[PDB]
């Protein structure tokens, strides 16, 4: 059933495709938590999310914490096992491509510019 024409305070989910380099050991300096069977997400989200982003590695900047992972090197991380998500990471030689999405609430900002001293 559906109440009717509804849709307010929506959110624009933008995707970000960044490439990470397998550092010495930390490699992609990232960690995944959750799973389609063990969604730690207190709320309940069967979507792999980065619960760790090496603040001093390759990830620091490219990716961020809570980066709803969607695809990885051409693999859907939606409704997948935690091991399945990491697998791709360990499989990726040294460079991997991850596509995460971030909630960009519908906001509006005026016109700004430089400032004096």
């Amino acid at each position: 059933g559906s109440s009717g024409s509804s849709g307010m305070e929506e959110v624009i989910w933008e995707q970000y495709t960044v490439t990470l380099q397998k550092d010495s050991k930390r490699g992609f300096g990232i960690a995944v938590s959750g799973g389609r069977d063990n969604p730690h997400f207190e709320n309940g989200e069967t979507s792999i999310v980065i619960s760790d982003v090496l603040p001093g590695g390759p990830a620091d900047g490219l990716l961020q914490e809570n980066d709803r992972v969607v695809m990885v090197n051409g693999t859907p991380m939606e409704d997948v096992l935690h091991s399945f998500a990491v697998q791709q990471l360990r499989k990726s030689g040294k460079i991997a491509a991850i596509v995460v999405k971030r909630p960009r609430k519908v906001q509006v900002a005026p016109l700004s510019g430089p400032s004096s001293g």
